[PDB]
Parts: structure tokens; C-alpha cells; sequence
């Protein structure tokens, strides 16, 4: 968590984006300036994900959409688990029941919530401090 970190996903080999108008998607571009990413725990396995560049959070809807937020609140925080040792996973927390990951698609678009579960190469982020 000290570190600005790249979520990486091999479902269609992307990195999590946070866009300046509140989109987020997946871009392959590793020096997009979107995806440098600050991750910051509120109790252990508890993370705020939050754009470097924009300050913006991570955020998941009622519907299981991803977006940004310019600031943060209970629909921001995600559970972190470790998945095959090497991956981590997002649970949102406020939907923790509904078990709705933070995911994205082989074409790069999020992956909403009620399509997910653990074990999709969508959900699963190989986390990357930057240097």
C-alpha cells in the first residue's frame, strides 16, 4: 500500500483505468496515466482504490458498475483477497453479499458485478508496484 500500484488483468491483458470523467474501463497502455493506482487499507483486507493522477475513487453502483468518484464513501471500499497466492480479487463491500468483483472484460469494458465470481480471469489483478 505505500507504493502507487497497476491492477493488471490477464482476461484480456488490461490494466484497471480510472478515466478523468469518471469512467473506468481497461487499457493495455502501461504508461496511461489513468491507471497508476494508490491502494489504502481501512482495516486489514479492507482498500479504497484511488486514481494518482485524479484523486478519484473506485466505485461500485447498485447495478454492479464500476465508475469513479471524486470522493469517497461506503460504495468505494473493497475487500481484498488473495486468490492462487500471486492474485488479488475486490469484493465491493457494500455489495459483499452479492458477491459483485471488480472486473473487466477480454474487450477492455468493465465487468459488472452480477456477472462475476471468484475464479474469473476477470476479476483476477496481479498487482504491480511502480518503480
Amino acid at each position: 500500500y505505500k507504493k502507487p500500484v497497476l491492477l493488471y488483468t490477464s482476461n484480456g491483458g488490461h490494466f484497471l483505468r480510472i478515466l478523468p470523467d469518471g469512467t473506468v474501463d481497461g487499457t493495455r497502455d502501461r504508461s496511461d496515466q489513468h491507471i497508476q493506482l494508490q491502494l489504502s487499507a481501512e482495516s486489514v483486507g479492507e482498500v479504497y482504490i484511488k486514481s494518482t493522477e485524479t484523486g478519484q475513487y473506485l466505485a461500485m453502483d447498485t447495478d454492479g458498475l464500476l465508475y469513479g468518484s471524486q470522493t469517497p464513501n461506503e460504495e468505494c471500499l473493497f475487500l481484498e483477497r488473495l486468490e492462487e497466492n500471486h492474485y488479488n480479487t475486490y469484493i465491493s463491500k457494500k455489495h459483499a453479499e452479492k458477491n459483485w468483483f471488480v472486473g473487466l472484460k477480454k474487450n477492455g469494458s468493465v465487468k459488472r458485478g452480477p456477472r462475476t465470481h471468484y475464479g474469473q480471469k476477470a476479476i483476477l489483478f496481479l498487482v504491480l508496484p511502480v518503480s
